[PDB]
């Protein structure tokens, strides 16, 4: 009856934000309305953006939106390079996405990840033992936050003991180090070859570890060898997300002492506190991967045309004032806490339960075993990743009583 003008296209340039400060451009978009249009540094054109919790759930869970179609054109994006392997789990839709996620689902459920809690707790104590032995001045990221997620994933994946040192090295080299491309690509190839072999050997394995599950799914013609290897690599190197995120957790726990004090005073609230931290921490820069409207869809009186690219902001959704009253307040007691830090819909993060487990063990060890733990520099002096997709510290210098 009455025309509702489409929103203006908002430019969203890459900006390095300090520590855990919220993106002011995202804030502006959140205040403009539930549905906006954005233009990112890379790719071409514009894309719709939804920021409200309900809209984010709709776009990420509804069959009317697809991921596969995304690789048909250069959708405006943040990352400089795009158009990777299609077999990538992120670019697959139900006709094949389900087969891949189903293959390893059991190992990533709450009970699945509990299988490695004891071993992981032990490995963490070894890392902390070493840091304490070395003495007071340390980079918590290098000494703990970085190696721990890798050690835990090796155990969950079922990587032979004598091959884990290689996994560590490959992971570090992969998409994050010197001799860009060359070294990174080389390590990526070695890891691919490794998992290609391990999984193949597990063709008829009944093991519960991830590679065994992958090998069996392959053996049963549920997924191809290529599909299994690709996912295995992604899962193997996905721990960096925990390294970065937990990095923000401790930066927060140390810069806002009241938070650390509460967790030491009431250990029982740690699980819920971790979830609150996960909801609050601005995990990434801008937005990640869009979805293409497969047919026309209306959102808050806005007509999203079939073919249009649509982005969701999980960070904004986690600050939805209706769902999270006083959204900017870090409240460990926040009763209902339906955050989407681990995404939503078919593509929700498989590592979510694992990330919570790793975060819980980390908080325990760091807050209970480091006497007088505090930042060794001013909070604003902690270096954070620049030109990154996933936010977090480059290092987290801490000190304590020897
Ligand atoms: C606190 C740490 C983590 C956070 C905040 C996080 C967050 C996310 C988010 C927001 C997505 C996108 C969902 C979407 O496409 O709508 C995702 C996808 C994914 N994450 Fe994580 N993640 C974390 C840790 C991990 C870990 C440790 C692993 C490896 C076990 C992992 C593996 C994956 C994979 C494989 C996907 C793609 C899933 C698919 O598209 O089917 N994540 N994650």
């Amino acid at each position: 009856t009455i025309s509702q003008a489409v929103p203006p296209v908002r430019d969203w340039p890459a900006v390095d934000l300090p520590g855990s400060d919220f993106d002011p451009v995202l804030t502006e978009l959140m205040r403009e309305g539930p549905v906006t249009r954005i233009s990112l540094p890379n790719g071409e054109g514009w894309a719709w953006l939804v920021t409200r919790h309900d809209d984010v759930r709709l776009v990420t869970n509804d069959p009317r939106f697809g991921r596969e179609a995304v690789m048909d054109r250069q959708v405006t994006r943040l990352a400089p390079h795009f158009k990777p392997a299609r077999g990538a789990v992120g670019f697959l839709d139900p006709p094949d996405h389900t087969r891949l996620r189903r293959s390893v689902a059991a190992a990533f459920t709450a009970r699945g990840v509990e299988r490695v809690r004891e071993r992981s707790r032990g490995m963490l104590d070894e890392l902390v033992d070493a840091m304490l032995r070395a003495g007071p001045p340390a980079d918590l990221t290098e000494a703990v936050l970085s190696p721990f997620p890798i050690a835990v994933i090796c155990e969950l994946m079922g990587v032979p003991a004598t091959d884990r040192h290689s996994m560590h090295t490959w992971t570090q080299l992969i998409l994050s180090s010197s001799h860009g491309a060359e070294v990174s690509e080389r390590a990526k190839n070695e890891m691919n070859a490794y998992f290609s072999d391990l999984i193949g050997l597990r063709s008829d394995s009944a093991g519960e570890d991830v590679t065994s599950l992958l090998g069996a799914a392959v053996g049963r013609d549920e997924i191809t060898l290529s599909e299994a290897v690709g996912l295995a690599v992604l899962l193997q190197i996905g721990g960096e997300a925990v390294t970065n995120n937990s990095g923000q957790m401790f930066h927060l726990l140390l810069s806002r002492p009241e938070l650390a004090e509460r967790l030491r005073s009431e250990p029982e609230i740690r699980p819920r506190a971790i979830d609150e931290l996960l909801r609050w921490i601005p995990h990434r820069n801008a937005v990640g991967l869009s979805r293409i409207a497969l047919e026309d869809v209306e959102i808050k009186g806005v007509r999203i045309r079939a073919g249009d690219a649509v982005y969701v902001s999980y960070l904004a959704a986690n600050r939805d004032p209706e769902v999270f009253p006083d959204p900017d307040r870090i409240d460990f007691e926040r009763s209902p806490n339906p955050h989407v830090s681990f995404g939503f819909g078919p593509h929700y993060c498989p590592g979510g339960m694992l990330a919570r487990l790793e975060s819980e063990l980390l908080v325990d060890a760091v807050l209970d075993r480091v006497p007088g733990l505090k930042l060794a520099v001013a909070p604003e002096d902690v270096p954070f990743k620049k030109g990154a997709l996933i936010r977090g510290p480059e290092a987290l210098p801490v000190t304590w009583h020897h």
